[PDB]
C-alpha cells in the first residue's frame, strides 16, 4: 500500500493520457485499495475531469503526482516523435491539472474536505 485517501496520483486508464487524480475511499467498498481478481494491487481514484469519473487503478498504471511538469518524466517511461490529443481533451486535461496544483497547495485533511466526491443513491 504505496497510496492513501486524499493522496494525489496520475492514473492512466482506457485512451486517456496519465490524467491528475485524487486517491479515495470506494462508497461501497469502503477501502481506497484492494487485490484485484488477478492478485493485484488497485487504487480507487477520483478523476480531476470534466464528468465526475471514479475508477479502480491498478497499481502499475497510478504515479504519485508531484507536479503538472512531470507529465513529459511520465512520457520518458515509454522510452523525435510527438502524439497528437485532441483540443477539447486538452482543455479538460488543463483545467483538472489547475484543480490538481490548487490541491497540491493544500494539506491531506483540506484536499479531502475541498475535493471528495458525494455520492447519492
Ligand atoms: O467540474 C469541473 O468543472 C471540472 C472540469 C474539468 C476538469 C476538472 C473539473 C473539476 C473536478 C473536480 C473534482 C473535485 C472537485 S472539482
Amino acid at each position: 500500500v504505496k497510496f492513501q485517501v486524499g493522496d494525489l496520483v496520475w492514473s492512466k486508464v482506457g485512451t486517456y493520457p496519465w490524467w491528475p487524480c485524487m486517491v479515495s475511499s470506494d462508497p461501497q467498498l469502503e477501502v481506497h485499495t484492494k487485490i484485484n481478481t488477478r492478485g493485484a494491487r488497485e487504487y480507487h481514484v477520483q478523476f480531476f475531469s470534466n464528468q465526475p469519473e471514479r475508477a479502480w487503478v491498478h497499481e502499475k498504471r497510478v504515479r504519485e503526482y508531484k507536479g503538472h511538469k512531470q507529465y513529459e518524466e511520465l512520457l520518458a517511461e515509454a522510452t523525435k516523435i510527438r502524439k497528437p490529443r485532441p483540443q477539447r481533451e486538452r482543455a479538460q486535461w488543463d483545467i483538472g491539472i489547475a484543480h490538481a496544483e490548487k490541491a497540491l497547495k493544500m494539506t491531506r485533511e483540506e484536499r479531502i474536505e475541498q475535493y471528495t466526491f458525494i455520492y447519492i443513491d
